[PDB]
C-alpha cells in the first residue's frame, strides 16, 4: 500500500507551474521534458520591446504587484499580475485534469486588461514558448491552411519516453489583432500569430529571452537587406512579427499581437487519458479548484480572534497561496568544493585567512546532476532551496497537505551525500545558476545549516499517535504508510545527527572547562569576522575575535531539537540501542546548556569563548540567542531559568517593540550597527517559534501559565497585525520588519516564512 500511495502522488504531482523564477511557465517534475514560458511587453517604438518585455520574476517601480490569488500544486490556481510599465493587469488561471498513464492533462488561461492609464489603442506582443530535452523526444508544429501564419488554434504534436504521446494547443484567443496596410504584408502578411520551430542543443533551451531576441534580429536584418528603410517603415509592431516558419524542433515560439484587450488559452492533452482538454473543460475545472481552495482553507486555516473577519480571511489566503505558489521543480548539476582541505577544519587562530586562502585555490568543480521539489522564499530575488527557510515553508504547507510535505521532505534528504550533509543552498542547473553571482554559488561540506525540517516531522509524529483530499492525507490516515516513510527516512536523519556531532563539533577538553559531560558542545564551522552564515543570523553578534574555543548555544539547542525527534521515531520503530543513546545525549545538553551557556549575571544564555589568558568566557548579546533553548522548546515549564527568560522577552526596554521581538536589544553595543540585518529587525520565523513556545506554557499548568497567556495574546497580536498593515498598503510580505516604525524593510515578496502569519492566526498549537 506504501508503494501504490506513492505511484498516485507521483501521478498527482507531476505537473505544475514548476517554474516561480518567471511569472508563469510550466515544467514536469522530470529534468529533462517539456517546459513552457510566457512573456509579453507593449511596443511603442522602434526600440521599446527589448526594454519593456517580462520574463524572469523582479520588482522594481515599473512592477505594482504579483502572486497566487489561490494555489494547491494537485489541482493549480490563479494569479494577478499588476504591471504598471506595460500598464497591463494580467490573470494566468492553471487547471489539471487527472488521466491516463503519464500525470494527466493541463490547461491555462492567459487574460490581460489595459489599466485606465494605458493608451487604450496600446499594441501588446504576447509569446509562448515551448521547449523539449531528451536525445529521442519529438515535438512538431502542424502548419496553417493560411500564407502567412494562423487565422485559428496552434497544434503542437509531441511525444517523449517520460510524457508519451501529446497535444498541446494555443487557441486563437479573443482580441483585436492590428493589420499592417504596409508593402511589407504583401510577404510577411497584414498580421497574424505566427509560430518559429528551432532547434538548439539541450543545454542552452532555457535561455528564452536570448533566442526569442536572435529570432527578432534576424527578422530586422532580414529588412534592411530587403530594402525596407527609413523612408517608409513598417509599423514598429509589424517589424516584431516574427516570419512564420512552423516544423519540428527542440524549441516552439508562439507570437501574437493585440491592440487592447486580449485573452487566449493553453490546453495540454495527454494521449493516454480520454478525450483531448477543451476550453470549457478549462473554464470548470478552474471554477472546481476554487470551490475545493475555499472549503480546505476554512477547515485547515480557521482563523481565530481577533483575525475572524474577511479582511484577515483574505490576507491568510494572499499570504498562504504565494507560499505554497513558490514550489518549484529544479534540475542540473551544483557547484561544490570537494577538497575537504585542512583550513576548512577551523582549528587555529586567525582560521578565517587560512580557510579564505583554501577558496582561493578554486577546486570547486560542478556535481550532479540532482534535482529538488521544494518552496523557496522569494520569487524575485531568491527563487532556490535554502535549508533551514524550508522547515518554516512546511509548517503551514503540512496543515494543508502532509503528503506534499513529506515529498518535499524526501526530496531534500535523497540530496544527502555518504557523510550526512545537505548544502545549505540548492543552485541546481545552469538557469538556477544565471540569478546567482559566481562567487557565491560553491557550496562547502562543512557548512550546516539549522536542522528546522526535523520541526515538520515532529509535527508529522504528533499527527501519526493523534482522491487529491483522500491524497493529501493517506500518509497520516493509513499508519502503515507513515511508518514505512520513517523508516526509510530515519537513517538519514541519523546519518545527519551524527554529521552535525562530527563536523561542528565544540572543544571542552583542551580548556580550563568544568561541564556536566565532555562531549556535548558545538561551534558553527564557517564564521567571518563580521558575520556567521551557517547559524541563519548572518550578523548577529558574536564572540570577537572568532575563535576555536567558541560555543554556540543556537547549535547545541538546534541539535537537541534533533534528538528529541530520533528519540520519538525511534521509538516508534523500535530502534531501542539507538533510543537509549538519544536518550543519555539530551541529558547531556540539559545539563551543559546551564555549565556552559547560562548567565547568572545577564539572566539568558550566551555564546562562549576563552580570553586571551585561555579561560572560557560568556559573551552576552540579548536577542534571539539568548532565547534559542526556550525557542527549541528544551525548557521545563516550571524552570527558574524560562522565569528570567520571560522578563526578558516582555521588556520593551530590550526585545518588546510594538511590532514583535528585536533580533537584537536595544540596550546591546551593537544595536542598529553595520547591515543591521539581525541586530534590530523583527523576523517572523523567530517571534513564530516563541508565539508558539508561549502558547504551550500558556496551556499547561505552572508558575508561568498567566504571564505565558498575556505574552502569547499580544505577541500574535503584534505579529499578525504588522504583517497585515502592511500588506493591506503595500501589497507585500516582507523579509523583516522595522521596531521603531513597523515599517516592511529588505525584500519584498518573502513568502518564504514570512508566510507562517497564517498559522499564527489559525493557532490551536
Ligand atoms: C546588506 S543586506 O541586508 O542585503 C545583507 C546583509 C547580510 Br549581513 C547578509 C546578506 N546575505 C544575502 C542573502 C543571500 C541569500 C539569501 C538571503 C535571504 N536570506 C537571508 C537570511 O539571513 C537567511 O537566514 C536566509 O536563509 C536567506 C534565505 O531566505 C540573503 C545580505
Ligand atoms: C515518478 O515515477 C518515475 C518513473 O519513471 C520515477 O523514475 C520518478 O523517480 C518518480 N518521481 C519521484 C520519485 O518523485
Amino acid at each position: 500500500l506504501h508503494s501504490e500511495i506513492g505511484r498516485l502522488n507521483n501521478q498527482s504531482l507531476l505537473w505544475g507551474p514548476y517554474r516561480p523564477n518567471i511569472y508563469f511557465g510550466t515544467r514536469p517534475r522530470i529534468g529533462k521534458s517539456l517546459m513552457t514560458g510566457l512573456m509579453w511587453g507593449k511596443i511603442e517604438s522602434y526600440t521599446d520591446f527589448q526594454h519593456t518585455v517580462r520574463y524572469t520574476c523582479e520588482q522594481n517601480e515599473g512592477m505594482k504587484g504579483y502572486g497566487w490569488d489561490e494555489y494547491d500544486p494537485r489541482r493549480g490556481g490563479i494569479q494577478s499580475i499588476h504591471d504598471i510599465q506595460n500598464g497591463l493587469d494580467i490573470t494566468t488561471s492553471f487547471v489539471k485534469i487527472p488521466g491516463g498513464a503519464h500525470g494527466g492533462s493541463w490547461a491555462a488561461r492567459i487574460k490581460g486588461t489595459l489599466n485606465d492609464d494605458a493608451p487604450k489603442d496600446q499594441k501588446t506582443i504576447v509569446v509562448f514558448y515551448v521547449s523539449q530535452e531528451g536525445e529521442n523526444s519529438e515535438l512538431e508544429a502542424v502548419p496553417s491552411e493560411n500564407e502567412f501564419g494562423y487565422e485559428g488554434d496552434v497544434i503542437l504534436k509531441g511525444r517523449s519516453e517520460a510524457l508519451g504521446n501529446y497535444k498541446l494547443v494555443v487557441t486563437k484567443g479573443k482580441g483585436v489583432i492590428p493589420q499592417s496596410d504596409h508593402d511589407l504584408s504583401r510577404l510577411r502578411g497584414p498580421g497574424q500569430t505566427v509560430v518559429q520551430s528551432l532547434t538548439y542543443p539541450d543545454e542552452v533551451l532555457w535561455q528564452a529571452k536570448p533566442i526569442l531576441f536572435q529570432q527578432l534580429k534576424a527578422g530586422i536584418d532580414w529588412l534592411v537587406e530587403n530594402k525596407y528603410d527609413v523612408a517608409d517603415p513598417p509599423p514598429p509592431w509589424q517589424v516584431y512579427l516574427l516570419a512564420n516558419k512552423p516544423g519540428s524542433g527542440n524549441v516552439h515560439i508562439v507570437q501574437k499581437v493585440f491592440e487592447g484587450d486580449f485573452e487566449f488559452d493553453i490546453l495540454f492533452s495527454s494521449e493516454s487519458a480520454g478525450k483531448e482538454v477543451t476550453s470549457k473543460d478549462l473554464e470548470r475545472e478552474v471554477k472546481q479548484a476554487t470551490e475545493v481552495f475555499g472549503e480546505r482553507f476554512a477547515r485547515v486555516f480557521d482563523l481565530k480572534a481577533p483575525f475572524q473577519g474577511d479582511n484577515y480571511k483574505k490576507f491568510g489566503k494572499s499570504m498562504f497561496s504565494n507560499l505554497i505558489g513558490g514550489i518549484g521543480y529544479f534540475y542540473g548539476h551544483s557547484l561544490v568544493d570537494r577538497s575537504y582541505a585542512p583550513e576548512y577544519d577551523e582549528e587555529n587562530e586567525g582560521f578565517w585567512e587560512d580557510a579564505a586562502e583554501a577558496r582561493a585555490r578554486h577546486q570547486e568543480a560542478l556535481e550532479g546532476p540532482y534535482e529538488l521539489f521544494t518552496s523557496i522564499p522569494s520569487r524575485p530575488f531568491f527563487p532556490r532551496g535554502f535549508l533551514w527557510d524550508e522547515g518554516f515553508h512546511l509548517l503551514p504547507i503540512a496543515d494543508w497537505d502532509i503528503d506534499l510535505a513529506l515529498e518535499i521532505i524526501k526530496s531534500w534528504y535523497n540530496l544527502m551525500d555518504e557523510d550526512g550533509w545537505i548544502a545549505r543552498e540548492q543552485i541546481l542547473g545552469a538557469e538556477a545558476r544565471s540569478k546567482v553571482p559566481k562567487e557565491f554559488q560553491t557550496q562547502y561540506p562543512h557548512y550546516a545549516n539549522p536542522p528546522t525540517l526535523f520541526l515538520v516531522l515532529d509535527n508529522f509524529v504528533e499527527r501519526l499517535r493523534k482522491l487529491d483530499e483522500t491524497l493529501s492525507t493517506a500518509s497520516v490516515d493509513n499508519p502503515e504508510v507513515g511508518l514505512e516513510y520513517l523508516r526509510r527516512l530515519y537513517p538519514l536523519l541519523r546519518r545527519q545527527f551524527d554529521w552535525f556531532r562530527k563536523t561542528q563539533a565544540g572543544d571542552i577538553k583542551s580548556y580550563d572547562r568544568e561541564a556536566y559531560s565532555t562531549k556535548e558542545a558545538y561551534r558553527w564551522r564557517g564564521r567571518t569576522v563580521s558575520h556567521c552564515l551557517t547559524s541563519g543570523l548572518d550578523d548577529y553578534p558574536r564572540p570577537q575575535p572568532p575563535h576555536p574555543g567558541e560555543l554556540h548555544v543556537d547549535l547545541m539547542s538546534w541539535v537537541g531539537v534533533m534528538v528529541k525527534s530520533l528519540i520519538s521515531i525511534g521509538s516508534l520503530l523500535g530502534a531501542t540501542e539507538d533510543v537509549e543513546f538519544y536518550t543519555k545525549v539530551l541529558d547531556a545538553i540539559e545539563h551543559n546548556l546551564d555549565d556552559l551557556h547560562w548567565s547568572e549575571k545577564e539572566g539568558c544564555y550566551c555564546d562562549a569563548t576563552i580570553d586571551e589568558f585561555e579561560e572560557h568566557k560568556l559573551v552576552c548579546h540579548k536577542g534571539y540567542i539568548s532565547l534559542f533553548p526556550f525557542l527549541t522548546g528544551l525548557l521545563k515549564p516550571d524552570s527558574p531559568k524560562l522565569g528570567k527568560l520571560l522578563a526578558l522577552i516582555g521588556d520593551e526596554s530590550e526585545l518588546w517593540s510594538p511590532y514583535g521581538l528585536r533580533s537584537l536589544s536595544k540596550k546591546d553595543e551593537f544595536y542598529g550597527t553595520a547591515e543591521n540585518y539581525w541586530r534590530s529587525p523583527v523576523w517572523i520565523n523567530i517571534n513564530y517559534l516563541a508565539i508558539v513556545q508561549l502558547y504551550n506554557i500558556a496551556t499547561q499548568d505552572g508558575p508561568y501559565k498567566e504571564t505565558a497567556r498575556d505574552l502569547y495574546t499580544r505577541l500574535r497580536k503584534n505579529i499578525v497585525e504588522t504583517v497585515y498593515r502592511n500588506w493591506e498598503e503595500t501589497g507585500f510580505a516582507w523579509e523583516q520588519y522595522n521596531p521603531e516604525t513597523g515599517k516592511g524593510q529588505r525584500t519584498q515578496h518573502f513568502t518564504g516564512w514570512t508566510s507562517l502569519v497564517v498559522k499564527i492566526m489559525s493557532g490551536h498549537h
